[PDB]
């Protein structure tokens, strides 16, 4: 888990960023 990047976008907003 540490190790590991989790996510920060939804799933609406994906490459709409």
């Amino acid at each position: 888990s540490q190790y590991l990047l989790q996510d920060a976008v939804t799933e609406r907003e994906v490459l709409l960023v």
